[PDB]
């Protein structure tokens, strides 16, 4: 025995004396073997959900997950059922599929899980400090309350003609259209929709000054900030590269522009009820009496515009793409436009938008087939027991929920891979509570989150943008339909999603051919 402890020591010294080749080689081959041994041992644990096997340590199942998450989830679901874990770039993600998963994660106790712990790197570098996920949850709840106060039915009545003006100006002035000069053309929807989206959301939420800025070199800062919104931040939120410097600069420059306007409006008492800026200036004092700073207000503006930017632009791109191979649906939507707007003799209003059920069902169905966020998650802060199981999810794990996956299951949506707006007949609401409501600080919302359709999530982190998105998308699509027909280049069809970006946008280039329904129609203005 004593002779063996000596040879331990001897073995240590010989190990350290190995050639620099073998030692390097051992450096990688040792934790490769340990990783594999640990997993086999982990599988013996009956209080842990099954863990997807993987070869490369740290990296885990990152490649297959990020490239086709729904295919990954379905294969895992077959082998293990609805609850399973996988390693993702240093983290352990526990996935809970289906409505019970929704309930488990979206309705989890505030003390059990943290969204800001999961997300703050995806957002704080882009938006700025003090808001969204760079603040306690109770602060987020009131920020959501503040933003929601600019998102009223009255606001939407005022936004609808502004959004319409931007769409028509885009049709008139953009090189992608020029409808006064050209009667047919080809566009990349991943070019047009981001532009139309920022033009319409700027004009309505930020106001005319901020909209005007986008006609200048200033627009390039939005591009820079936009490029700083990437899943890469999930791993590398700060790296000494030019990319990261333009982002940080952009955030500074853009928040500075918003603060400049804010300070001017106050130093002119020019504070009204026009836009989200006026609203936050009048209404951004927390319940404990602390006021948001001008910097925090500006940062909150950036976050709200950036969030609405990517979800919405992706969604209208998908709407155009699905309709491009469905002239029957374009036709049905057009007849509804003619009926509700009296053959075009009525001006579009917010109230008339609500009387367009097929148009709204089209948005609704697009959001079913294309949830812009395939995976939502939280960091586990306290050990969680999974009801009706012996599973315990340890703190330090992350939980992942994917309502978009359930959107595409035949059990909940018959022929789920078929685009059919009529599956929503007499059910054209963006969403609704089928029962009890609860209020987390930004208004009463559904207490239950068991709906198999959950494009806007649920619980305390639920979206507050849904009515703005439908308003924006509704106006945009109403004008598209009334103005244009469109179709695919020969042999093209709906592209597959790119699941590696922040949202699940179409893989580009995604081109459609438009043509004017009324070639002689002119769009006025200078
Ligand atoms: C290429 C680098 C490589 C190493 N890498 N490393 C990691 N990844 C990766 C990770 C994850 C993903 N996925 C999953 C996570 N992800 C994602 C998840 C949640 C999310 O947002 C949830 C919260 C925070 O952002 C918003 C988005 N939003 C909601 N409504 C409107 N926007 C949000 C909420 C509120 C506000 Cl004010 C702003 C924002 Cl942006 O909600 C955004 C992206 C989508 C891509 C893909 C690739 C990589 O590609
Ligand atoms: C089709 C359009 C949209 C979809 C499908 C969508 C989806 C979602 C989802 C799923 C969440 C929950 C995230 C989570 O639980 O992890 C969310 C949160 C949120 N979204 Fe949206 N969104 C859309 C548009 C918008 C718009 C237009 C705005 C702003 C005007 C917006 C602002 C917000 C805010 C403030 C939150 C709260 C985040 C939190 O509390 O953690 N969203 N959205």
């Amino acid at each position: 025995v004593g002779e063996a402890l000596e040879y331990v020591n001897i073995g240590l010294s010989h190990f350290l004396a190995l050639p620099l080749a073998q030692r390097i080689s051992l450096i990688i081959i040792i934790p490769f073997i340990y990783n594999i041994v640990w997993q086999l041992l982990y599988s013996l644990r009956k209080d842990r959900p099954p863990l997807v096997f993987y070869w490369i340590p740290w990296v885990g199942s990152a490649v297959v997950y990020e490239m086709k998450p729904y295919e990954f989830f379905e294969e895992c679901q077959k082998k293990y059922g609805d609850i399973f874990s996988f390693v993702l770039l240093g983290r352990v993600m526990t996935v809970y599929l289906g409505p019970k998963g929704h309930e488990f994660v979206f309705n989890a106790k505030l003390a059990d899980v943290s969204a800001e712990a999961a997300y703050a790197h995806l957002t704080t570098p882009v938006f700025g400090k003090g808001v969204i996920y760079d603040c306690p949850n109770s602060r987020l709840m009131e920020q959501k309350k503040f933003v929601k106060g600019a998102l009223t039915k009255e606001a939407f009545k005022s936004y609808v003609p502004l959004i319409a003006e931007e769409v028509y100006k885009y049709f008139r002035d953009s090189k992608n259209f020029r409808l006064n000069e050209r009667t047919t053309g080809t566009i990349d929807v991943m070019v047009t929709q981001p532009e139309m989206t920022i033009f319409t959301a700027s004009r309505s939420l930020l106001g005319k000054e901020m909209r005007a800025k986008l006609d200048t070199d200033f627009a390039y800062l939005y591009s820079d900030l936009d490029k700083g919104f990437t899943p890469i931040n999930f791993v590398f939120p700060n790296l000494p590269l030019e990319h990261y410097r333009k982002r940080d600069h952009a955030q500074k420059a853009i928040s500075g522009t918003y603060m400049s306007l804010i300070k001017e409006r106050r130093k002119n008492n020019d504070i009204q009820d026009r836009d989200l800026i006026d609203s936050l200036m009048k209404n951004s004092t927390y319940k404990d009496g602390v006021k948001m700073t001008d910097q925090e207000i500006a940062n909150l503006l950036i976050g709200v515009l950036m969030g609405g930017q990517h979800t919405s632009a992706a969604t209208s791109a998908w709407i155009l793409l699905h309709l491009a191979e469905r002239p029957d649906v374009q036709q049905e939507l057009y007849e509804e436009q003619m009926r509700v707007l009296d053959g075009g003799k009525k001006e579009l209003t917010y109230d008339l938008l609500q009387e367009m059920p097929l148009l709204n069902q089209t948005i609704k169905e697009t959001l079913r087939m294309h949830h812009p966020l395939h995976s939502l998650f939280r960091k586990v802060m306290k050990d969680m027991h999974v009801p009706n199981t012996s599973y315990v999810i340890p703190a330090g794990y992350h939980v992942l929920v994917s309502p978009g996956y359930t959107h595409l299951r035949d059990e909940y949506f018959p022929n789920a891979h078929q685009f059919n707006i009529h599956r929503w007949n007499n059910d054209s609401a963006s969403s609704y509570s089928v029962g009890e409501e609860v209020d987390y600080g930004f208004g009463a919302i559904s207490k239950g989150v068991s709906s198999p359709y959950l494009p806007f999530g649920g619980g305390r982190h639920r979206c507050i943008g849904e009515h703005f998105a439908y308003c924006q998308l509704g106006v945009l699509m109403s004008i598209f339909i009334r103005t244009l027909k469109w179709h695919y280049p020969e042999g093209k069809t709906v592209p597959p999603p790119d699941f590696t970006s922040m949202v699940t946008l179409p893989t580009g280039p995604a081109k459609i051919i438009w043509e004017k329904r009324n070639p002689e129609q002119k769009i006025g203005g200078r």
